[PDB]
């Protein structure tokens, strides 16, 4: 849903620390 596109940035580079 559109509630990814927002976690994304803190879920893209969260993923890597």
């Amino acid at each position: 849903g559109e509630e990814e596109l927002q976690e994304n940035q803190e879920l893209i580079r969260e993923k890597s620390n």
